[PDB]
């Protein structure tokens, strides 16, 4: 089928499958897996940080970072529509015993003044604000790119207050491709960055957290506690190395396909805004259709297209390596036929 | 001094001091303190609930209620400027491992539709919404009365979804006096209610939580875990009974004094809204002054008036039994003089 | 009835009742209650520490100390039969996220070598041992006194490893009176000490934690989070000052009464060991009786004597101010009758 | 290279596993669409006679999501005093679940049922609620000892009477089964949940599996999401797991035979070992009759080409597995014999 549900569905490339088969492994608990070690070295180097830590998921990456940055009772400033707040099972409260302090943002960009204002003064009644999280290519807003200036401004505020900064960079490479800002530049304004290998980069499993050596050591212990301490994970790291070093540039193709898809959907008559498509995501409203988002998703599936409804009136279409231009053209033929039926 | 910082500064009445001296006591851990037992019996009766639990503070009252209503990883819907979120040291995250889900409100009144939208659907990525908290006479907005209709609507939504409702009624009697709604009526739309004895009611220590027998049993065990299980606490309960049974009616005097204070401050030229003052609080804005809230608080202190800044531009003035009309008149003379200096 | 269940049942003396009624108070949240302030000053001075914190219960005292001494995932070494492990509702795990590391002891004295062995090496699999707790006049062993030499040796081990030491001194004054070791000497070999005012010292409510200024500041914030931040608690502190300054010497009377009780029970034929009784507790075994401990407790209750079973073959008898020699004599007459019935 | 007797965790993937992983049919596990993970879980559930199963990245996560699914904050978990959950899991039970461990000493990993019964908390405001009893099969610290089925049966009876959940940390449950002749489904029949490792003696590179009832597994799956174990195309790992479960269990007998040989021969040399206690893949060696300590002996072994771990200042643990052959054992023994001359 044509899977436009998310970039998480990407499958390993032939190069990855071969590398996994001949991957040199060792027990990572003893720090003896050579491939995991190289992946972490490469990740650190790539983001200009002192160290890196491989994790089974982006969620664990964010959570071990929060654990390594905070103490029980602390407060974490984050954007009101960020993944850490909405889609991580309330892990920050259970695992770290910290409270989120949602701050509204415009497509992932929290007004620096609102962030500064959300910082807690020192008083016995108040939690200590110890961390500020920023999500780049903010998902809920539709894969929008947070301006480098916004991140720089917030980094300055954090510095003045002695507050740590964490960038949820699950799709930071998509941000870099769209903005032209090198990932090292983003990373420089943060204490830690979590980036996914299993989404647009096509690795089957995992993410990586990069930051200072002491922070990473604390995160590695947190990883052990959470259950992310694997044995011969070099098999996964082999695909991870290829994802990090050879699958970044082509993300531009996903962006081009998403824009093309949006432009053509608008032409057909669907409620989409091509001008809002900055990375690999397209938001499709169903207000003008005879069935709502849930009913339309079912019609799409029957015709060979997979997508998710994010509300009763919205569907999200996401492009990635396993959605070629031919697939986009085929999907458009299907959307054309369904518009005749459901408009 | 003329202490307008909070109604918590109220000192025991002569009748309270004597009652504490002759209080009949016992070991509360064994449930043998007769005065604590009578206080809880009286509180439950007054609020139309099955049981009650005495606690050393309102913070503990709120926190044991959250513990008794939730499980780790749950989410708690509460108003964005509520005390549980801002002034309770992030306790909900540490003690219950729950995540707050802030919802904007108009003077403490969360739009029922927004509350409905904040409820989490059943999905692996989401925490379970198990509690909705409403604060009556919302502190931050200026001791504002939450409309009974608001509470009724939210109660209905909660019932629909099988969600618990907790009323932070620290100043519920102030609300009752101003609105004319009996506290028993407010309580009927909630599963639990925490009310303070140590604020406007003048008791030196404590609050009480009322609710169903099984919930109170869970709250009592939580109280033991938190360290609120005292011994001969009947000494405190003696004053509590008097606070509950003899100090409710006179709260009207505090409301009169607060309104008078606000009216006269407006005439002087200060940025206050007398029409918004319905209970014992007055929010004073410093945007039209030469110094901010922190600087003005210091000036007030030097002239005999104590108050707290609640932001860089807002000051909260609170009236209570230990601030007479004469004290208010004296404070106004001071405010008058300071307007000449800082306007 | 004749209450030998615990020393927690002690009621206020007339002097205490008068002091509570005339207590000079203030709002403790602002650090303005003069009596709480003097109690803390006196407590610190008496224990030779720079700071102190009044709390509603010994449980809260121990728990805020644990919170202030540890970080999530840490381990706390403690005696296998200590109160923090057995009678504090699993609070250490919930509030501080720490693991208890039980170490056997002989009448409360953990072998220093066993303590050194229980300290965790630096390994990713292990929690960090950050606290060692010692209970003085160890309850479960029968109110036994831990030798100063034991505490001194453990203190040295702790210093070598940079580990904190907390003394659960709920009954530290009983230990001091029996041993001749001043409480400031026990405390000199510890970082913090919690002692109760509501047991043998006869105050109706509360305990105090003593320690260094920074530690107490953290413990004070923990107290706020837990709900121990009261307002005009000076009413309680007034009785607390009398407990600390005037009720310590008479503890020798409780020790004398416990010894007399034990000697006479032995004379009757009960299985008691007068040689093990050095403070205010007597352990009686039901080994030579035709009933178990629980059945014996019931028989005692029906005859006018209250006590607690601590196992299926052992019951604990505790003396205090409210069980006079006359009461011990009357209890013995009852014990004599019951011995003929169940022996 | 060196003879690695440190642990069975160092086992490397077999040729068949490597090919199956690289060519694995995958899908997004978050959507429950990875076919290989689904088959691994189906097979695991079937093997243990349970309704459902959950793949996890580590045995630690397997145990922790089980504790989370079985308990509520403030609860107490009865477990053996020297069990892995208490000693080697970073205090996770306290941080993640807010529960207190209630250590019960055991005899060769087996807790006396009456001691377990006595450890259950009475209902009292001062006491946490006992909601879970955990049993470790082939108890590691005691030397990979096999807990009798009757011990587990008796504890199950006590738990049922009290309405308490039972979890078996079966990291090496297949080693227990091969040695005892007891099918793993029989051990599991007396438990609510069982966690077993695929990455130790079974030779898979990564992961473990938790088995149990449908509702419990659903709760454990949500816990797994919270802890960060919700992976995407994990079928790559599951492919090796299927082979571990289907083709690597029987040969564990070889690891046991190698460990028995090692123990018998070490005894013959003069080392303080008890061949009579060796029934699975572990040998405990005490350094009581050596002029060196445990850590010093480990260093000496390293210098001679043998890798082992000290588990006490006087105890070393030797573990056999697929990657240590009989010839490797003979080599280690010949070295042990000489080092006995130097340190005795
Ligand atoms: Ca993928
Ligand atoms: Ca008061
Ligand atoms: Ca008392
Ligand atoms: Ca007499
Ligand atoms: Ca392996
Ligand atoms: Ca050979
Ligand atoms: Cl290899
Ligand atoms: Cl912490
Ligand atoms: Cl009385
Ligand atoms: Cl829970
Ligand atoms: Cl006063
Ligand atoms: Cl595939």
């Amino acid at each position: 089928m044509i899977d436009l549900r998310s970039d998480t569905v990407t499958k390993p490339t032939e190069e990855m499958r071969k590398a996994m088969a001949q991957a040199e492994v060792g027990d990572d608990v003893y720090g003896e897996d050579p491939t995991i070690n190289e992946l972490e070295r490469l990740a650190a180097e790539t983001f200009g940080k002192e160290a890196a830590l491989f994790v089974p998921s982006g969620t664990m990456g964010n959570q071990v970072s929060i654990m390594a940055h905070t103490q029980r009772g602390d407060e974490v400033i984050l954007e009101a529509d960020s993944h850490i707040f909405w889609y991580e099972v309330g892990a920050m409260a259970v695992l770290s015993g910290v409270m989120p302090h949602p701050v509204p943002g415009k497509n992932g960009a929290m007004d620096p003044d609102d962030v500064r204002k959300a910082i807690r003064p020192r008083n016995i009644h108040f939690p200590r604000t110890s961390l500020i999280a920023i999500e780049n290519t903010h998902n809920r807003s539709g894969g929008r790119v947070v301006p480098l200036e916004n991140i720089k401004e917030i980094c300055t505020i954090a510095k003045e207050h002695g507050i740590n900064v964490h960038i949820d960079g699950a799709r930071i490479f998509n941000a870099s491709i769209a903005s032209g800002v090198p990932v090292k530049e983003y990373a420089g304004y943060a204490d830690s960055v979590m980036f996914c290998l299993s989404k647009g980069l096509c690795a089957p499993v995992g993410s990586v957290v990069v930051g200072d050596r002491d922070f990473i050591e604390r995160a590695r212990k947190a990883r052990k506690m959470l259950g992310g301490g694997m044995r011969q994970a070099g098999v996964l790291a082999a695909a991870g190395i290829i994802a990090l070093t050879k699958m970044v540039d082509r993300l531009k193709e996903d962006h081009e396909n998403a824009r093309f898809l949006a432009l053509k959907l608008k032409e057909i008559g669907y409620s989409v805004n091509p001008e809002d498509v900055k990375t690999n995501m397209v938001i499709l409203r169903t207000d003008n259709l005879k069935v709502n988002a849930h009913g339309f998703i079912e019609a799409l599936r029957n015709s060979g297209v997979l997508a998710n409804a994010v509300s009763d009136t919205e569907i999200r279409l996401v492009t990635h390596k396993d959605v070629s231009r031919n697939d986009i053209e085929e999907a458009l033929n299907i959307f054309e036929k369904l518009f005749r039926k459901f408009s």
